Formats: C-alpha cells, sequence, structure tokens
C-alpha cells in the first residue's frame, strides 16, 4: 500500500495560445508525475467534451476551474490508494465516474490528465521509460522513431491570412534516423523563411499557431511550389514528401453542401466536393503528396471513400474530425472504406486506454496511425513517448519552431539516443 | 561517494527558432537533472562565447556538436565523483578548465548547462525545490513572485516588420498575485489581437520570436496607444505599466554615430542620441512607461547616464547589452551611474555562480534585477525558479504565447502554489 497513488492534484495552466488548460500531478513514492491537456482550434463535432467555465470575467469564458475542481474533488479522491499499474481498470473507473458517452459530466480535460499521469507513475513503478511501458499496454512488437510531418505553412483557423486550408507539411521520409530527419526539417524550414521573405516581403515571415510561416496567401495551390523550392535550396531534393491537412469541415456549409475557400475573407468562394476531388488528384500527381487529412467534411463518408480509393497506394487518407480517435466512428470508417489512416489525438477521446484501443483497431484493419498534437499545445511531451510506443512511424507535432512543438521533437531525440543506432526509423511505406 | 555525480551527458537539441543548442544531464542517485541553454538574437558584443560549429552542411553552420563534445569529453569527466553541493567550487573549476576570460575555449554554452544541472542535482540532494536552493546560494532574505513583463508587440531582430525597436511590453504591476498577473496579461494579449486585426488586417496577427504580435508597423511610437487600448478593452484600466526594450545597439552605426530607425528597410532613417532622449522623455510623460532597456548603444555610458538621471524615480533604465550580466561591466555602469536595473541573462556570463554575484552586486548598489529569457528559448524553466530565488520582483520571459514562454509562466504558477497565499508578489516600487 506504500506503493500506491498518494496524491492527485489539478491546476489551471496556460497553453501555447495563452488559453487556460488543465494539468494534473499524480504523486507516488517514486515522485511527481505531471501531464497537461492540449486543446484544438478546429475541433470536430464528435470530439469528447472539453469542459470550460463560461465566466466572461475570466479569460472571456475560457477558464478551466470546473475541470480542475472535478480532478481535485471527484477523480483525485477516487484514485488515492489505488494501484497505478492497473491502467485499464483506472481508466474504466473514470469513465464510470463520469457516466456519459462524451465525458460531458467531469470533462475529457479533467479525465485525460489523470489518465496520462497515472501511466507515467506506472512506468516509474515498473522502472522503465514511458514509451516502454506504453508499448507493453499496446502490445507493440517493434518500437520505431517516427517520420515527423512538419506543418511549415500555416492556414485555416491557425493563421492570420486568407489561406482556407489548415496545414501544408513537409516530411523527410528518406532520412535514415530521427536526428537526420529533424535537422533536414529545420534546414528546409530555414530556407523556406528566406524564400517567403523574398517573394512576399518580411511582413510575411511571422508564424501561426503551430510555428509554420503565415504568408499572405489565398490560393490553396500556392504554397506547394514554395515547399519544393525550399526542399531544393536546403540541399534535400528527393528526400521529402508533402502531407496535407485540409481540415475541410471548417470551410463546409451544411445547408449549401459546399466548401467556402475564402471563409476568412469578405466574399464567398463556393466549391463542390467534386471540385475538391480533382484538386486532390492534381495535387497527388504534381507533387510527392503522400498524405491528405480531412479532405472533406466530417460526415462525408462517401466523399472520403471516393478519394481513398482514387489515391490508393499513392496517398493515404487521414481521418481526424471524421474519426475523432473513437472506436465507434472508426468502425463506421472501416465499414465504408472511408479512409486508411487515423490521426490519433488523445484528447479527442479522453483516456489513454481508449486511445490505445483506437490505434490497435485501425492497425489490425491495415491503417496507418499518425500521432498528433493539437494546435493549442503545452510543454507536455507525452505524444513523443506514445508514438514510439505504438511503433506507428508517423507523428505530426508542429513546424520545428515554438517550444510547445520543439519540446516533442527534442523528446524524440532523447528516446532515439536511449534506443541506439539499431532503432528503426520512419514509415516503411514512404522509405 | 555514492551521493556524488554519477554521469554527465550533453546533447544537441532545438531551440524555439529551430536552431541547435546544448542541453546537459547530470545524473546522481536522486535522478536525472536536465538543463538547456538559451540563445540570443540581439547578442551584445561583450557576451560570453556561444560556441558554434561553422559546418555549412549542418544547420548552415549553427551546429553545437563541438560544445556538446566539450561537455562529454572535457567537463563531464572532471565532474564525475564530485560533490554537486559545492556550486562555487565546481563553477570555478569549469572557469579554470576553460582558462579564458570569455569562455572561448569550451564555450559558455557548454559550461552553463553543466552549471545549471549541477544546481538542480544539489537542490535534490538537499531535498528542497530549486528556487529554495538558489535562494540559499544567493543569501536572499525574502522570496517573491515577480511581476511578468510581457513582450506583446515584437520588433527588431525578433519580427517580420519595419519596427526598429525590439520589445513593447505590458506588466500587470497592480495585480496582487502571480495568478492574477498572468490571467490579466493573457486577457490583454487577447483583446490586443482583435484590436490589431481590426486596424491592420488579419495578416497582422501572426507572431514574432517571443510570441508578441508582429503588425506591419514602422514608427516606434505607434504601438503605445494600441497597448493602452488593449489594457482598457480587457477591463484592466489603471492596472498596467509599460516596459520597453529598444535594443538600440542593433540600430547603431559606429562610424556615423547615429541610430537607423529603418534598418530593416531599403532607406535610411538616421537619428541622434539627443533625438532619442526626447522621444524617451515624451514616452515617460505620455504613458505609464516604468522601464526602458538599452535606450542607447552598448558602449554609450554617457547617453545611458543622461537618461537614467532624467527619468530617476519614474522610469528605471535597464542595462542588457551594456552590462551583459558581468560584474566587470556592471562596475563600469555603477561608476558612471549609467543605469539602475540589471537585465540578468545567465548565458551572457555562463555560470550560475557568476550570475548570482552579478545580481547581488547590482542589488547592493540599489539597482533592481529583471531576470530574462533569450529570444531563442527552450522548454527549460530554470529562470522561473531563479527569479523567485533572487526575490527581485521582475521577470521578462515572453508574451503569454508560445510554449518556450508559457513553460516559464506555468512554472511560476507552480512555485506560487507551493509558497501559499502569504507569498509576496510584484515589484514594490511599481505596486
Ligand atoms: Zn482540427
Ligand atoms: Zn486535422
Ligand atoms: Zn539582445
Ligand atoms: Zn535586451
Amino acid at each position: 500500500s506504500h506503493m500506491t497513488i498518494q496524491k492527485v492534484h489539478g491546476r489551471e495552466v496556460l497553453d501555447s495560445r495563452g488559453n487556460p488548460t488543465v494539468e494534473v500531478e499524480v504523486t507516488t513514492e517514486k515522485g511527481v508525475f505531471r501531464s497537461a491537456v492540449p486543446s484544438g482550434a478546429s475541433t470536430g463535432v464528435y470530439e469528447a467534451c472539453e469542459l470550460r467555465d463560461g465566466d466572461k470575467k475570466r479569460y472571456v469564458g475560457k477558464g478551466c476551474l470546473q475541470a480542475v475542481k472535478n480532478v481535485n474533488e471527484v477523480i483525485g479522491p477516487a484514485l488515492i490508494g489505488r494501484d497505478e499499474l492497473k491502467q485499464e481498470e483506472l481508466d474504466t473507473l473514470m469513465l464510470r465516474l463520469d457516466g456519459t458517452p462524451n465525458k460531458g459530466k467531469l470533462g475529457a480535460n479533467a479525465i485525460l490528465g489523470c489518465s496520462m499521469a497515472i501511466s507515467k507513475a506506472a512506468a516509474a513503478a515498473k522502472g522503465v521509460p514511458l514509451y516502454r511501458y506504453l508499448a507493453s499496454l499496446a502490445g507493440t512488437k517493434e518500437l520505431r522513431l517516427p517520420v515527423p510531418c512538419f506543418n511549415v505553412i500555416n492556414g485555416g483557423k491557425h493563421a492570420g491570412n486568407a489561406l482556407p486550408f489548415q496545414e501544408f507539411m513537409i516530411a523527410p521520409v528518406k532520412a535514415t534516423s530521427f536526428s537526420e530527419a529533424l535537422r533536414m526539417g529545420s534546414e528546409v524550414y530555414h530556407s523556406l523563411r528566406g524564400i517567403i521573405k523574398k517573394k512576399y516581403g518580411q511582413d510575411a515571415v511571422n508564424v501561426g499557431d503551430e510555428g509554420g510561416f503565415a504568408p499572405p496567401i489565398k490560393d490553396i495551390n500556392e504554397p506547394l511550389p514554395i515547399l519544393m523550392e525550399a526542399i531544393e535550396e536546403a540541399g534535400h531534393r528527393g528526400k521529402f514528401a508533402i502531407c496535407m491537412d485540409c481540415a475541410a469541415s471548417e470551410t463546409y456549409d451544411e445547408k449549401k453542401q459546399q466548401y467556402n475557400l475564402t471563409f476568412k475573407s469578405p466574399e464567398p468562394t463556393w466549391v463542390t466536393a467534386e471540385q475538391l476531388r480533382e484538386t486532390y488528384c492534381k495535387w497527388a500527381h504534381d507533387y510527392p503528396i503522400v498524405s491528405i487529412e480531412d479532405p472533406y467534411d466530417q460526415d462525408d463518408f462517401a466523399g472520403f471513400a471516393g478519394i481513398t480509393e482514387a489515391l490508393k497506394g499513392k496517398t493515404q487518407i487521414v481521418g481526424d474530425d471524421l474519426t475523432v480517435t473513437n472506436t465507434e466512428r472508426i468502425k463506421m470508417a472501416i465499414e465504408k472504406k472511408a479512409c486508411n489512416s487515423l490521426l490519433l489525438k488523445i484528447n479527442q477521446i479522453g483516456t489513454i486506454s481508449e486511445a490505445i484501443a483506437s490505434s490497435k483497431l485501425c492497425m489490425e484493419n491495415g491503417w496507418s496511425v499518425m500521432v498528433s498534437h493539437r494546435s493549442g499545445e503545452t510543454e507536455d511531451t507525452y505524444i513523443a513517448d506514445l508514438v514510439v510506443a505504438l511503433g506507428s512511424g508517423q507523428i505530426k507535432t508542429g513546424a520545428p519552431c515554438r517550444g510547445e512543438r520543439t519540446a516533442k521533437l527534442n523528446q524524440l531525440l532523447r528516446i532515439e539516443e536511449e534506443l541506439g543506432a539499431h532503432a528503426k526509423f520512419g514509415f516503411p511505406g514512404w522509405s
């Protein structure tokens, strides 16, 4: 009993946008284990409940005092004296404590920090690093360092510009180590700054929420030649692929059944799903675009399925808002062959146990898994250990810029160093 | 002997701009103690040596493999088996290992991470938090939470814009707790985004290196009414002061003996020190500007002294590039009455022992001390503990935005919580 959970404490802290979020400490005799909860901007309608206070006098309603109170007064007291090694048992307890399908009573943002911190306390009890403990929970046969997918031109709800689509990413798929991947990503990011500055001016080189440049671009095709130029200039021709996150739900109008490609402007630029399909086909032909995330609205299973079939073998189609890391939505996606990659967001579902189940489900059905940050991140590095633990070969955790992004990339350097020179790197289908 | 330093290891990691830097781990039986080294953009000519590789094939010459090698092969082996509690002894050893006045042999960026990590290992050996251990080293009689000075409009070498001067800051001087200070800062930051967007457009709300907005502003007077408007709109009229960092050396031409207020533009806008003096006098009259940092070139002791006398009792004048956290430069500043506040940058001098000596020297001579980040920061939170330890009441560690800034602000929340409701907050002269 001396080896059990001794204390559980929640507190309100700031995320990388200056918005409140929840952090939790679980204390055992082995130490203090701290996990913070991230927060999305383009949040899917099917995501678990992110509970906020709504007090206009604090952070104009974005406080997390209630979620923190739920940790301190409800969840914490239930965990005290419990065996932190029983991840599934304790995750299930918290699910039952909440008692709702969407974690709407206690908050996914109260539950998740507890789930995370328990797993860290457990890894410490076992005497192994977090990634090793999580690999055991997930039954992973082979750890690997992932190819990082760097969102280097920021748009959508993440940036001050006309650009409707959210993420334009570069991935050093031909790197042979994580160390080399990170350096190559950084080097391209640096040549890209100069290219943008020359083309658009110095007012164009400030950064969006995920550390990507936020140039004054309206056209969704316009960033792509710029990415290729940057890759070339940095000396890395042929070593990189491109990943896209359209976050297309954010541009979708349900009543019109069209997508507004200028939703951040005075006018109106309405396009059909069919107009998007041929844009995506042209993208995949003209560039090494190996991944497209949320190409259509989050309930457009037919549109998703169409493009998944059309780019099969060339470009993986990633469910993010479609699937929300939720086994129920994933089962619908599998049945409809709507996509073939899961974007894994721990806070879309709200427990580690459920997020792991989602990963295994997708992998057993032949999908890839790309572990992801949110656009509102913290100094927390949990997803670095998680992606290695799942052995998925794919992470997106920002441009190589801003500490809430670089903290993850740096943790991956530390994990790589621990595993040594025979540690596997990358996503085999892209290598 | 089982209680001594067991292992010392350095590694190259990324800072918040995607540039390589040095991180060091000191291992004892109490755990692994990790410290990372920050890096400036507007670096004073008298700063200690930041050692870089110059290999154009890695990070276009910005690698830190040599500094890391110096940690691993030179400094580390000397520390193994040593009593980590002897901070001054070990800092002095590393000074003698290097053997040069500027740390030019081993690198201040090799030495500093070791100095930091030793102090953390020591605090752990003592069984106290870092801030408590550092307060002992410094002989501090009263801990306090500092007023945070938030650089919310970014210029100079930190931003993509015409704005010649570096930092336009807001400080919630009338807050009565750090928790309240941070919330108020964030709330103003948020109203400021909307104000900038409305005035300049959405292309104007992307961020510079320290998380401040980077609007397309040329005139150094133009951000000030905007700061006042934001303070008002957020509901915090009367609660805030303004702090400036001109970083004026960056605009200075030695041969002309003038300052170029459009150094990031095609033309040429030459002004005299006398033209700056009356700008500063007008600033101090028209706004609650309580601090001006580096108003003149780093060797302009006469200019510094003039404005220090002129704004005595109203506005503190902060040496940063003038003093470079160095007792020798500080003694020159004291003799000339050139300034009355030290900007404390641990990596300007390169050991904790010397940085502490600099703080005490300044405080004994009646100066204030503002502990500072660099514009290239990491997920490291050392300066949060340091500022509390020194009891100085002043920190600048960024806008409430970007994780390399928010990591510090969040650590200050944790320290505040540990100290309780009777913990002192703020800078008394501003309260
Ligand atoms: Zn989203
Ligand atoms: Zn997405
Ligand atoms: Zn500077
Ligand atoms: Zn400065």
